[PDB]
């Protein structure tokens, strides 16, 4: 599933570079990145399509890691971004911006133009409103803004019963190309709604509208010469006829959430009548994950000890009721002790931030027996060089 | 003008030309000259709320510690700092921003369950009020840097209210296997142990207690306890010189709460312990606004597109700058983050056209103190406004710099 394991001497190493090493040198906490991971996912999802049309355009937010993109960059991945910060991401990663497509429900005039210029793939339009906006910039640039709306199945884009009329008004606009359609199906629903939606393309098709590629989204969806799951094979199946509709991916979550874990050591332990903590120095601004949303990560200890575990609650080094890691914890602990989250290669760095005026940590990438910095741990004074005092 | 308006909880208000104003500043000036979404923080707001605090506990000795966390940008810090106030810090980079300000070390307090040896050593370094230990083996921890310093570490532990668990079981079980603290029953213990360690001196209790929800009785006869404590350490060599009760005693709209009076009538009597308390929110939430802009109206539900997103508030009243004569519609308000939980409020009555500039109100705590760069968004400007004048207490981020310290794989 992963490359980090633990090997002969009893800890555990990220492919061939034993963690507490990049822990000694970069300091903790600390997150760390396997090269082969990210590979060997992204190539799970490329070949389970087979021969037909497709391009995977990884979800850029779970993990922006210049380190990470220029991996999945060099396989010849695609990208789908939400902000223009994500397109001058992937363009430093090297990314080819004829594989990305732009998605998000508040794009700005500023970064439609910025992806016009940079001639992307697709925008991924939300709304009617935002359809206008499009083809006015576009207008102003004197181009044609490739698109495809978002629709939501029959049970946040725009519902079943009024796509073919915005398709319509897309293909109106003057400054607009329909390109595609954006669903995200990602059982019995969803394959009710892969009909109704290849019914849709159909009577477009009709009309003079053609609709080249569809984008399903993420959530998906790779069996392990790898196979589709289920919901894939099901549409796979229905796309023979069907062509040459090229299949757009989004996954995020299923290439770097595994990819990555996150190093942190054991400060304290304290006991109370019937609980058990250990502090620990990551805090809810390294990964916030577990206190933002209910997410369950498995945490290991570096080096397993030997004797009776006992039920520890995970927290954080600050001072907030949400700032824990992890509940009911059965684990053998001394202090000092260092612990890996894993499945911290999505969301996680990319949602910190800098509470309680904590500098982000570092992110470093393993490939086999070599390491290298991605991401430098933030300098403090870094935190307030843009802020000034009253002048009074 | 006589007739300026107000409110009571901030300087964010209408006047005569139709449109919100911060102070004597119009919000739509500030939109317009440092875009959106804008961090709009009011100096007089934080002065009003400083000072009630200050001024509620009377002729009583205290100190102010305000809690940095809440909002911790420099401009803000240094408001406080001109005021005499203290400050409760939680990292080291939190003391070095009090530092900049120009605070004054002596009145700062250091909480935190983690507190690292290089954290230690430099709040010892800069001589700061008290260290408020939560532990025994953080206690260990700065014994042993103050030790190896050569210096005597001011010391005040975090102790859990004596609550009774026969009239309050639930809170009682709460309290003793919570996180936080030094159970009240092990207080005597610690501090004999505290006492024992020539690298520490002990010069306070923090015990925030009435921070669990309980009527004036149960309180009362918990603080009785907490006093009864204190003299018994006292007689036993170990002087305890001032009380550290947190946060959430606050003051009633200008008079102190119940809470605080019944604790001030028994501080009274001695007058020997100097009382630290430990707003945040109380003093920092209405000083500031989030000024965001209507980037589209999407008709389903209504949803007003807004160009703030989580990353910028993560967290409150939505007004218009220029309120529109017409029918009141109901939006949703949601962010450009592609996320679920990206919206800032549900089912708001509003007179909209895209655009319009709106201003979230209460945003001067845990806004942008939780800002993050998600989505690779820049994060906002910050400005205060004093009376008539507008200062920029932090720069909007370059877009280019969210990435600079990164670096792809080798060639
Ligand atoms: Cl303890």
């Amino acid at each position: 599933m992963d490359y980090f394991n633990y090997q002969e001497d009893g800890q555990l190493w990220a492919e061939q570079v034993p963690l507490a090493d990049l822990a000694n040198q970069y300091g903790t906490p600390l997150y760390v990145y396997s090269r082969a991971t990210l590979e060997r996912h992204w190539h799970a999802f490329d070949k389970s399509v087979g021969d037909y049309p497709h391009l995977i355009c990884y979800a850029v937010k779970a993990n922006s890691n210049l380190g990470v993109l220029n991996t999945l960059a060099r396989l010849g991945s695609g990208f789908d971004i939400v902000s223009v910060g994500e397109l001058e991401r992937v363009l430093a990663a090297g990314g080819d911006p004829s594989k990305v497509v732009f998605s998000g429900v508040g794009k700005t005039e500023a970064e439609m133009k910025r992806a016009l210029q940079l001639k992307i793939k697709c925008f991924n339009v939300e709304s009617e409103p935002e359809l206008q906006r499009l083809n006015k910039v576009a207008g102003e640039l004197g181009v044609k803004a490739p698109i495809s709306l978002r629709i939501n199945p029959d049970v946040f884009g725009i519902t079943f019963d009024r796509a073919a009329q915005v398709y319509r008004l897309a293909h109106s606009l003057p400054n607009l190309d329909v390109h595609g359609i954006d669903c995200h199906i990602g059982l019995a629903p969803f394959i009710d709604a892969t009909d109704r939606l290849l019914a849709l393309i159909d009577s477009l098709k009709a009309e003079g509208i053609h609709i080249r590629h569809l984008d399903v989204g993420g959530g998906l969806g790779v069996v392990y010469p790898p196979q589709p799951s289920e919901y894939a094979k099901a549409l796979l199946d229905r796309l023979e006829r069907h062509r040459d509709l090229e299949l757009i991916f989004e996954p995020g979550r299923a290439i770097a959430a595994n990819a990555g874990v996150l190093v942190t050591k054991v400060e304290f332990l304290k006991h109370t009548e019937h609980k058990n903590f250990a502090i620990i120095d990551a805090a809810m601004n390294d990964l916030i994950r577990p206190a933002l949303y209910q997410a369950w990560q498995d945490i290991i200890p570096l080096r397993p000890r030997q004797g009776e575990a006992q039920t520890y609650d995970l927290v954080g080094p600050v001072c907030e009721t949400s700032d824990f890691l992890g509940k009911d914890r059965d684990l053998v602990l001394q202090e000092g002790d260092l612990l890996a989250v894993r499945s911290s290669g999505a969301y996680g760095f990319t949602m910190s931030s800098n509470y309680n005026t904590r500098p982000r940590v570092a992110e470093v990438m393993v490939d086999g027996n070599k390491t290298y910095l991605v991401r430098q741990r933030e300098e403090l004074s870094s935190l307030w060089a843009l802020e000034s005092v009253l002048p009074e």
